[PDB]
């Protein structure tokens, strides 16, 4: 699952956030949000940074339609097939 | 689970946006707002557009009293049927 969320979260920030100096900031930004995912939210409106309901208007840029389709693929796996496999073995 | 979610999304689109001359955003608004429901966000000051807590007042129009029985039958069946039904096949 970790593996999973970093998979994620490390292109997020870097397609997003393509201007940055290194920090421990960073470190949090790549888990943060991916982490909160896996119960269920899924920032709406922080998904597609280029539409007119976006809380994020400063972060549209070259590149940032990619984020949906990943995001989109995280939580397939993330939600769905990883959670329920851990939920699998707690049954058993 | 696609063809689940086209059956709600161009209904949604064409009764709430019945203005619209073709552009690729189309299918980008057929899509987008239904995949995200089927990980539980619902939108829920999106539903009903007519209501006075609407974050779309705009978009209050003939016929748009519709999309909440739309959107109430989307998710029992993609939300509750249809993962559960991948979630199923997964712990077999
Ligand atoms: C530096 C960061 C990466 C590593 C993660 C460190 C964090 C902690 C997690 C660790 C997860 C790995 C645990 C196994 C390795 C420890 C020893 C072990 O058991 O080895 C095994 C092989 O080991 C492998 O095959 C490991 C291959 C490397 C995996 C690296 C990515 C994992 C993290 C993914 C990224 C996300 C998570 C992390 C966040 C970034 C062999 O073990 P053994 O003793 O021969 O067998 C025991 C049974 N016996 C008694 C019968 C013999
Ligand atoms: C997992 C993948 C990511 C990368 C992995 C590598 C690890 C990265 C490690 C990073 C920690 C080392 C860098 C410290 C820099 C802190 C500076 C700072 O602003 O601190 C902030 C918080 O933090 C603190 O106050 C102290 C640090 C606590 C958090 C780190 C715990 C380790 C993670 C546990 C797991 C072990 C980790 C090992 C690996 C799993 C203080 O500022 P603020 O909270 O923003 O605001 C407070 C109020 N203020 C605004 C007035 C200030
Ligand atoms: C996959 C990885 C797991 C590995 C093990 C555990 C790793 C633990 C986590 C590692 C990430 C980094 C830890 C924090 C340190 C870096 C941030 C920092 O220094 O400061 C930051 C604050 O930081 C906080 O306030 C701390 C919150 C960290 C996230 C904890 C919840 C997510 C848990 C995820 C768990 C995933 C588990 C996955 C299992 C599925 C920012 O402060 P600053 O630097 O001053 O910046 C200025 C900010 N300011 C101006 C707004 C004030
Ligand atoms: C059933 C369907 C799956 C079929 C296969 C995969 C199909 C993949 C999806 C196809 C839908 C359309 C793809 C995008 C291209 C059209 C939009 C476009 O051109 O621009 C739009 C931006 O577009 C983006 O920013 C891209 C984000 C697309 C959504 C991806 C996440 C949804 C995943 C769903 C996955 C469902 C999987 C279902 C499984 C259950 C708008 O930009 P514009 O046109 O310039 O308009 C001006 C806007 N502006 C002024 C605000 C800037
Ligand atoms: C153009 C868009 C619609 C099509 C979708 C294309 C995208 C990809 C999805 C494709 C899904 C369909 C896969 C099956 C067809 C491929 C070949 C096949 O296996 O045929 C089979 C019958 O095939 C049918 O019965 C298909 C009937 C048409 C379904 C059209 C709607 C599906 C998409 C709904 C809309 C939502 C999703 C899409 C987003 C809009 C027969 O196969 P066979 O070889 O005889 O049997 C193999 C076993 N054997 C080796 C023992 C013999
Ligand atoms: C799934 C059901 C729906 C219909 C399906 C039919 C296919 C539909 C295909 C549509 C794509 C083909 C037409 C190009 C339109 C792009 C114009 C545009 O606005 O681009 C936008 C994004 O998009 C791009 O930058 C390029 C397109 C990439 C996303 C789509 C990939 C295909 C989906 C993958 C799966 C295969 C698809 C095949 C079938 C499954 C750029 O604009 P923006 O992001 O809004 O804003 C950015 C900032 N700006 C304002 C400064 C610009
Ligand atoms: C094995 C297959 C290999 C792939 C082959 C296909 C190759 C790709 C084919 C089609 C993708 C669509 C074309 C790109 C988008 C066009 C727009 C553009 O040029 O500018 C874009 C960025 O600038 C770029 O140059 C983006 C280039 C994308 C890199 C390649 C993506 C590969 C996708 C992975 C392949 C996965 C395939 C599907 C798997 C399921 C947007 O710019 P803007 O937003 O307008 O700028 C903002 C302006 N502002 C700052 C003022 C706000
Ligand atoms: C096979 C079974 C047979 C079906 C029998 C039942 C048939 C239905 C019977 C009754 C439905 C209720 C009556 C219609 C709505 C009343 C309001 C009205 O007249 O105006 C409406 C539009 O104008 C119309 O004419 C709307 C007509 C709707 C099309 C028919 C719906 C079929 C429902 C499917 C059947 C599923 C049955 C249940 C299944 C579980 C609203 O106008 P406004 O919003 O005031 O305008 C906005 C003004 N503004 C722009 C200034 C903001
Ligand atoms: C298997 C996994 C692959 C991914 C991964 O884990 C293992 O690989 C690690 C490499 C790490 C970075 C290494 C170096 C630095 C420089 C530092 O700079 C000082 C601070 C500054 C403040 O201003 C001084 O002034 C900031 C942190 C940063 C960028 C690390 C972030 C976390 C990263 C990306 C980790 C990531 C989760
Ligand atoms: C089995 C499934 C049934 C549903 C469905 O899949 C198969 O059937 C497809 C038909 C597609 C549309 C066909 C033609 C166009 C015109 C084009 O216009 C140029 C743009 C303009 C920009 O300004 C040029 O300047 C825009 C796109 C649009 C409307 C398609 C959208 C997606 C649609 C609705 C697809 C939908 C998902
Ligand atoms: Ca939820």
């Amino acid at each position: 699952m970790a593996l999973v969320l970093l998979s994620f979260g490390v292109p997020r920030k870097a397609i997003l956030y393509p201007h940055e100096e290194p920090s421990w900031s960073l470190a949090k930004d790549i888990v943060f949000h991916p982490y909160w995912m896996i119960f269920g939210e899924v920032y709406a409106y922080e998904i597609d940074v280029c539409a007119n309901d976006s809380t994020l208007p400063t972060i549209c840029g070259p590149g940032t339609w990619l984020t949906p389709f990943l995001q989109a693929v995280y939580l397939f796996v993330q939600y769905i097939i990883m959670v329920n496999l851990l939920i699998a073995f707690f049954n058993n």
